[PDB]
This record gives C-alpha cells, sequence and structure tokens, in this order.
C-alpha cells in the first residue's frame, strides 16, 4: 500500500511525480559509476558508462509462406485440390479442360498473390499512425520492421493508394473461393503489427514474407508447377513500394498466361456464385489502421521454432518450389544447408543445431486442447538428412513439418545514440541484433569463437513474450556432471512436446486451413 | 502366423490405397460427375468416433 | 479366425455381378450428364470398388478401436490376447496410442467422404 | 499379533490379474491423452502400488 510512505494524500501527489518524458526512440542515459586500476586495464578511457541505446523498436518475424510439409496425398494441399475440382465439376458438364493440381495450383497462386498485395495493404494503413510518445513509429520502424521506404510511400501517397485499389479490381476478377480458413489466417498475419503489452511505448513484433510464388505453366518437364523466388530481404536497401507493386504484375502475368486460365476462372464462377468469392474492400487516403495487442499471436511466438536456430552460422535453403507428382500429389519441402560462416562451403569446427523434443508455455493456468492447437503451429520441426558428418562436407537437412508461416529468422531493433558525431545522417544509427533460438553457455555475440555459434546480446529481454531460447551446457558446467539444456524465457506453466507429436499436429492443423466440410454437403438431385 | 502387425501399419496402407485411387487423371473429375447424379445424400460416408466409443461382441 | 479373402464373386461373362452394375451405373451418371465422354464404363465401376476396398480396411481399423475397451471380468483373455490372436493387432502399441490413432481414423473418415 | 506381509496376489503371468489390472488403468490414462508413449502399462501400475504402500504405513 502507497498510503504508507506519506502523511496525506496531497503530500504524496507532490514528493513522487517523476517524468516519463523519455521517448520512444530516444537514449536511455541511464549511468554507472566504475572504479579500476587504469594501468591493469586494456584501453577503457573513463570511470562513467552514460547509456546511449533506446528501449528496443521490436522485432522483424521473417518468415516463409508456408502451405504444410505436403509429401503424402493425405497432406493438406492435394486433399483439398480433390474436393475442389469436385465442387467445380459438380456445376459443369461435358469436355475435360484441366486436370485437378493444374488447378488447385492456379488457386493457390492467386492466394500467394493476396499476400503481396495484402503486405501493401498493411504497408498503407499504417502509413499514417503516430503516437507522440514513440518517435521509432511513423518512420523507422517501415524501414526496419516491415522494410519498407517510408519516405517514398509518404511522398507518393496518394498514387500508391490508387494504383493498390487498382489492383483490388483487378484481382477481383481473378476467381477465389472465399471458403479457404487459409485466407483469414495470412489476411491478418500480414495486415496488423503486434504489441507485447498494451503499451505503445511498448516494443512491437511485426510478420514479413521473404519470398513470393509466381505460376510456371507446364514446361515440356516438369509439369504445372508453383515457383518461389527470394525477396531480397535480410540486411539489404529497405525497399520502395514500386517494386512491390512491379512484383505483383509479374505475379498475375503468371497465373494469366495459361491457356485453360481464363476458362477455369469462368468454371469457378459457375459453381460458386459472385457471393462466394473472396474481394478485399477498397481503401483511401485517410484509412489508418492501429497496432494490436494479440495475447494468442504472443503466445504462438513465445513458443514458435526459428529455423536459422543461431545466427552464428550461415544458413541456406532450396527447393522450395510446389511441384506436382507423376501421380497428381502435390509436394513441398523445403531444404537447407548449414554452413560455417567462414568457408561458406564447409561446416569445419563449427557445431549444427535445431531441436527436437521442445517447450511449450501457457500463460494461462488451466489450459485446454482448445489454445494448445492456436498456441502451436508457428513451430516447426527440423530433421537432419545423415547420420553423421564431416569438417568437409555440409550439413544438410529437410523440414519434417511446420505451420502457416515458417520462421526464418528473426531481427531485433533499437537505434544507439551519438549526439556530435562528423556525418549528421549518422549520429543516430538504428542498428540490428540478431536473435538465436538455440546457443551455449559461455557464448560471445562475437561469431568468432564459441565453435560457431553466438549467443544473443541481453538486449533482447525487453521483449516481454521473446521466443523460448534453448541453451546447451557441457556436462561441464552443469551440476549433474551429464550434460543438458537450460531454458530462457517467461515461463509460466510450461510442458514438452515430441518432436513426433508436432510433426502429428501440424500436418492435421494445415489440412484445416485448406479444408471444408459444409462444401460437399449440400447439392441436391 | 507372424508378427501380430500394429495399426500404424493399417494405415500407411491405406495411405498408399487412396493415393492410388486419387491419381488417375479422370479420377476427380468422376467423383464431381458422381455427386451431379446422386445428392450428397447418395453417398456413403461413415460416422466419426470418440475416444470412449466400445462396440460389443454379437 | 477366419481369414477371408475380400470377394466380388467369380466373374467371368458379362452377366456376372460387376460387370452388370458397371453398366447400370455408368448410365445412372451420363443420365445427369451431358456432351464429351470422357472416361469409359469398367474404368468408372473400377474405381468405385477401389474405393469399397478401401473402405474394407478403413472398418477393419473402426473395429480394431471400437473394441479396444471392452472388458468383461469372467474372460482374461479379451482385453489383449484377441487382438493378438484373433484379429493380428498389436494390442499395446493400440492402447497406449489411443487418442492419436483415434484422430488419425476420424481425419481419414473426412478425407475419404470425398471419394464419392 | 498379526503380523502380515501387504500383498498384491501371487502373480506370475501376463494374464495372473494383477498385470491385466496394469494393462486396464493404463488403458484409461493414456485413453485421451496426445502426448507419445512415453513409459509402458507396469512402469505406471508400478508408481501407483508405490503410493499405496506409502499410505498402509502412513
Amino acid at each position: 500500500d502507497w498510503s504508507w510512505y506519506a502523511p496525506s494524500e496531497l503530500v504524496a501527489k507532490q514528493i513522487a511525480n517523476v517524468p516519463f518524458n523519455v521517448l520512444a526512440g530516444t537514449p536511455i542515459k541511464a549511468s554507472v559509476h566504475l572504479r579500476y586500476d587504469p594501468s591493469l586495464v586494456s584501453g577503457l578511457k573513463d570511470q562513467l558508462f552514460v547509456g546511449n541505446n533506446a528501449s528496443i523498436m521490436g522485432a522483424r518475424l521473417l518468415y516463409l509462406p508456408s502451405f504444410g510439409i505436403s509429401t503424402t496425398v493425405l497432406d493438406g494441399l492435394s486433399m483439398a485440390a480433390n474436393q475442389l475440382y469436385a465442387y467445380v465439376r459438380k456445376s459443369n458438364s461435358g469436355a475435360k479442360v484441366y486436370e485437378a493440381p493444374d488447378l488447385m495450383m492456379t488457386v493457390l497462386a492467386i492466394q500467394e498473390a493476396y499476400r503481396v498485395l495484402f503486405e501493401i495493404r498493411r504497408a498503407i494503413t499504417f502509413a499514417n499512425y503516430w503516437n507522440f510518445w514513440n518517435k521509432y513509429l511513423p518512420k523507422q520502424v517501415f524501414e526496419q520492421l516491415l522494410a519498407i521506404d517510408f519516405d517514398d510511400l509518404m511522398s507518393n501517397k496518394a498514387n500508391y493508394c490508387a494504383q493498390f485499389n487498382l489492383m483490388a479490381q483487378k484481382i477481383n476478377t481473378f476467381a477465389l473461393p472465399k471458403y479457404f480458413k487459409s485466407i483469414l489466417r495470412m489476411a491478418y498475419v500480414s495486415s496488423n503489427i503486434f504489441m507485447d503489452s498494451d503499451a505503445v511505448t511498448g516494443q512491437m513484433y511485426a510478420f514479413v514474407s521473404s519470398g513470393y510464388y509466381r505460376y510456371s505453366a507446364t514446361t515440356s518437364e516438369s509439369g504445372t508447377s508453383l515457383v518461389y523466388r527470394d525477396w531480397p530481404v535480410g540486411a539489404a536497401m529497405p525497399r520502395k513500394l514500386n517494386r512491390l507493386f512491379t512484383v505483383l504484375r509479374e505475379l498475375l502475368d503468371a497465373i494469366y498466361g495459361d491457356a485453360d486460365a481464363q476458362t477455369m476462372f469462368g468454371d469457378i464462377y459457375k459453381a460458386f456464385g459472385s457471393d462466394g468469392l473472396y474481394s478485399i474492400a477498397e481503401i483511401s487516403v485517410d484509412e489508418t489502421s492501429t497496432p494490436v495487442f494479440d495475447v494468442d499471436i504472443l503466445a504462438q511466438i513465445e513458443n514458435c521454432t526459428i529455423l536459422e536456430a543461431n545466427a552464428g552460422l550461415a544458413w541456406t535453403l532450396d527447393s522450395c518450389n510446389v511441384t506436382q507428382s507423376k501421380g497428381q500429389v502435390l509436394l513441398w519441402q523445403p531444404t537447407g544447408t548449414i554452413t560455417s560462416s567462414d568457408n561458406t562451403e564447409h561446416i569445419a569446427g563449427d557445431i549444427a543445431v535445431a531441436l527436437g523434443d521442445r517447450v511449450l508455455n501457457s500463460h494461462i493456468m488451466e489450459p485446454q486442447y482448445s489454445d494448445v492447437l492456436e498456441w502451436t503451429r508457428l513451430m516447426a520441426t527440423i530433421e537432419f538428412d545423415k547420420a553423421s558428418v564431416t569438417s568437409s562436407e555440409k550439413v544438410t537437412f529437410k523440414v519434417t513439418s511446420c505451420g502457416a508461416e515458417l520462421i526464418r529468422n528473426v531481427l531485433y531493433f533499437k537505434n544507439v545514440w551519438n549526439d556530435a558525431a562528423e556525418d549528421a545522417s549518422q549520429r543516430v544509427i538504428t542498428y540490428f541484433s540478431h536473435f538465436s533460438q538455440i546457443t551455449v553457455t559461455n557464448a560471445t555475440d562475437d561469431p568468432t569463437s564459441a565453435y560457431g555459434l553466438m549467443s544473443n546480446t541481453l538486449d533482447f529481454t525487453q521483449l516481454d513474450w521473446h521466443p523460448i531460447i534453448y541453451v546447451t551446457e557441457t556436462s561441464v558446467h552443469n551440476v549433474a556432471n551429464l550434460n543438458s539444456i537450460l531454458i530462457g524465457g517467461d515461463l509460466k506453466r510450461p510442458t514438452v512436446i515430441t518432436t513426433d507429436v508436432v510433426k502429428r499436429i501440424n500436418s492435421a492443423a494445415n489440412y484445416a486451413l485448406y479444408y471444408s466440410a459444409n462444401l460437399l454437403s449440400n447439392i441436391s438431385t
């Protein structure tokens, strides 16, 4: 009780008055006094350390759009493709024109097209959110969290809005059944920005597609297929919007160039009414959305799994395309390669990592199956291909399973200050810091040593709900002479899931995203 | 007279079983044509079951 | 244990079971359709059976689970033993994974329901 | 004074009751549980009895 430290209320209202005028992006000039013997310390000069780091801005979740590891006809896509082509032939008659996969493929292409368009919606809808208290916001966030040239967007807010609504109308002419619960997902995921707390001065997370998908018509060998090219994103130039459109252009030029294409849409319309197709609402220069505080989404994160488990290493990713088997089964399963940050070709003396049996943390005492399902699929599993490996080789791996979005890497930003510096543009640098999910005791934020695995700058704790950090300890450091692992993260009601269990659930969850039981249940004689 | 088979083997076989029925180019378009013939009410389908469902010898 | 071979009934002439059904079946379908021909009658009827036989398996699985909990004090064979010999199913494995197995089943039921 | 030795019923068979009972219990626990086989039937039963005998002292 505060009443304890003051006589009358009125008197208290006067002795504790402290200003919280230290805006978001400004530096936290906190000080630590020091005392040592100058002749025994390498080069440290003063004996007073004034801070110059602002509270962390937030974190960028670079994800790979996913349909859920697909290897058998049982998996998500293949199944949906099935009931879909059905519902369509249902209303049609006569000669066959296109195979089932070739159709379903087209649909996805359209979905992934909207993915891009949506991130663009996000881009504009948020171009006007300003909240005095947080200087990061307006701009900075776009630059780092979304990877979008704010100045360019702000300066052309008019034309960009228009070019958008144009898209919305033009894409509306590309059939797409509004029943696919998967849409609702990606839509929500890349349409907002989430807060780690009900406070604006708090840090915030954002999801960002690391790429897109164009349709690649039946060449001569590979039957029709869906190609994936990378967003040139991670630590490069913070892309202007004209690049996001010029890509969408390319994206539909693909979906459209297929001889069968059009006649497909028609057949689709004949199946579901205009009321059965998705379409986004147009927006005005004034539309402004707000950061949101979704507990569930945070939880999804805290639990998730980072593919690039430790930024100290060099990661790769191939075979991300979506093909169709000789027997009409839709296939997708990304494979990658883990190598050392020095000899980009070998692994040498470094150690590859991926977690199997992982933790699951509930922020509710009595959790329930319902909450489990939701708080999961954001976490995935990686399996190594080879039994064991050599210093001269590469570490090969397949992705056994995962959720709707595959978390590739995660970066948290904060700008460091330095008033009085030559170039004005550089008195405030917005530096990033890699977030590694798996690490080791006695690790340093310098790749250089520690078997190739770096630790995380303790900054990260600023992110309430940050994903679980798993630290490995040699039998040496452990109090039980046996080596195990230490857990990091705000635990409340934790529990463990098997690599096997996770596989199960995702292999299932995704199936749901692309299926509707209601669909083939009301068709009469 | 061999090993008393686990269920995962009965599913892993069914998997294979429908992968077959499904891989035919004509396949799908067949189903559609079927639905257009008999209503959803004209097709077989089994009811789902719960962990507690227990049948009795008859 | 009655080890049986699923049968459609010895078929040598067009008169026999399958051939006949295949006939009236493809009919009832073309009835509601129109235009270009896409698949022959047999190729169709064949598909159907394949689906039936698929359910055969699924069903024996239903049996497997639906009976995983029958216990009648008086008969120690039941619970387990019977599965092992009469049904040829690893009881311990099923009992231990009753949850996931139930689910994987219902999944099938929904997915196969999309096979006319 | 009746000095008795706590008994579970002379059992030496995959069928001698006590084991039956074990499988029985185990099934009900694992019943609607989604985790993975982390311990066989007896492993569990064993634990329970341990608790029981503890009470016999208390």
